């Protein structure tokens, strides 16, 4: 576990993380895909061997000794708001189980279902709150990765409001 488990946020490419494992915003088929998933495929392509897994689940594949946790959020273009919300909460619960099983002291996480899978809605609060629900009981240092300055600002505010 980390000495004083914490949440942080960084505005940079998750493929350049400084943590002991990474969470991929995966597609269910294990394809190279787009956005975070494509960056993860270019950095850790060996981790896409038999990485296909259903919506709401997480599947870990090693790249060397570095764990890639493929977490499949719902595409809100396809799911109802209600069913999508359930599957998004479930994907993060499965990430917490994998982080625990691996024994890592830190994990790099993106906000699931906030990009290509957002159905064109702002889902920062919805996705972050489900990340907290799952990860609050874990002792790994969590570092959230984002792209946009206004996302960094709001994520940082949400973290600090609990401290
Ligand atoms: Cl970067
Ligand atoms: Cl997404």
């Amino acid at each position: 576990g980390a000495m004083a488990p914490s949440y942080r946020v960084k505005r940079m490419d998750i493929a350049k993380n400084d943590e002991e494992c990474v969470v991929n915003a995966a597609n269910p088929r294990g394809l190279p895909g787009d956005g975070v998933c494509k960056a993860v495929y270019k950095k850790w392509p060996e981790s896409f061997k038999n990485s296909a897994t259903p919506v709401g689940t997480a599947k870990t594949v090693m790249c060397g000794t570095y764990p890639v946790i493929h977490a499949v959020g719902p595409n809100f273009s396809n799911y109802t708001e209600s069913e999508g919300d359930r599957e998004l909460a479930a994907a993060y619960r499965e990430v917490a189980k994998e982080v625990t099983r691996l024994g890592v002291n830190s994990v790099a996480i993106p906000l699931l279902s906030t990009g290509v899978y957002s159905g064109g809605k702002d889902r920062l609060t919805q996705s972050l709150n489900h990340l907290f629900t799952a990860m609050d009981s874990t002792d790994a240092d969590v570092v959230i990765y984002c792209r946009d300055k206004e996302w960094e600002k709001k994520i940082s505010e949400a973290i600090q409001m609990r401290t």
